[PDB]
């Protein structure tokens, strides 16, 4: 025992949880997501995991999100795509359209309207 | 394989009520108010940000030590906090026991929560 | 393939890599060391470990730092100053006594440590 | 069990810029930041090495994909860039196939080793 309180997963509701969590998954670099029960599940780094479930309500209002941190090397690659794509994005978590400056980050929706983010944190930030 | 979630945005009809509440059964401070958000920081470099406007199964779920789930569950139980051992909420008044213990709970503004040891 | 180069380990040369270990790996609640080959090994969250080695020969502005919350940083930092642990606010060492936060210590071979919060 | 992250880790050698910059390139990286007296490199698991102006086995170890070991392999090669299977130095011209991957250890005169594991 003796650990201290860790956030393991939540879930996520959103139109398509296949879509969502393939877009997701291969934006981030990640592998592809496990089906478990009615969840499409995809794994991040720091032992934690997002469970998409399918919802054909609203889903999400801004200014939520969930912002994932990397490295400035995969953001600009990452944004770079983000753009030749046509993705939408902005530089907060309001939704300012067309990124946010220690740091960067942006905004943008995946298929479902689910909002992400993407910012880094760079060593002197 | 190295992208961490950092922080996500949770809805619940009143983000105080549910983050104090949060951060008293999980042994946490007192949550700080950030822009919108009251904020939840756990230990692995992730945070919840709660704020104001559940569907089962639906949960945000909490990896605790075996200590830690025995004294909350403990204050559970004495405080007449209803639980279930599932996350559709149809075994009342039970834990559940993969190496490990859960138990899934409801907050004060009717958010799914679960504590789990494994 | 396509991952992003990680920094996977790193070899840190002190006095007594035992001692070392052992107190970076009780102080940070991290589980107890590993032996392996000459070194002992400390692992960390993000996928990258400090492989203490035997050395008789740190100096600052050197460090390794460590991100906690703050808070496990209240109990780490609370067991520093009761214990008598000497530390600093600053890398240099220059200024004893103690956003984010951070404190500067050294581990009981003179390897110089820091731990850090980055909260919302 | 364990949530602590290494998040940054100074480096000593000779001449901070030309082991920061040689290493960036090689791992192709982006250009190094420089901040106070420190060259900044920074890796993807949420953590920067830190070089300011090394005995063996003592190294920094790098895990890579099986696509850019062939590209650095590939440099160090064609570059002549004396390497070794061995952290001891001792077996040049060599890689390891440890735990199923590869491997090889290499001077920038501080020492370095990939892996893909
Ligand atoms: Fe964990
Ligand atoms: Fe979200
Ligand atoms: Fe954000
Ligand atoms: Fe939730
Ligand atoms: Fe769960
Ligand atoms: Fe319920
Ligand atoms: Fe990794
Ligand atoms: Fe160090
Ligand atoms: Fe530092
Ligand atoms: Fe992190
Ligand atoms: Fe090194
Ligand atoms: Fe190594
Ligand atoms: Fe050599």
């Amino acid at each position: 025992s003796h650990m201290a309180v860790e956030l393991n997963h939540t879930i996520v509701l959103v139109k398509d949880k296949d879509a969502s969590a393939t877009f997701m998954a291969d934006l981030l670099g990640l592998p592809k997501p496990k089906e478990m029960g009615p969840f499409a599940v995809l794994q991040l780094a720091n032992d934690v995991s997002i469970l998409f479930m399918d919802f054909r309500g609203e889903g999400d209002i801004v200014p939520g999100h969930c912002a994932f941190l990397i490295s400035d090397e995969e953001f600009d690659q990452i944004f770079g795509r983000i753009r030749e794509g046509g993705i939408e994005h902005w530089a907060d978590q309001y939704h300012e359209p067309g990124i946010n400056d220690g740091g960067r980050g942006v905004y943008f929706e995946d298929p479902s309207g689910h909002n992400m983010e993407i910012m880094t944190r760079p060593y002197g930030s």
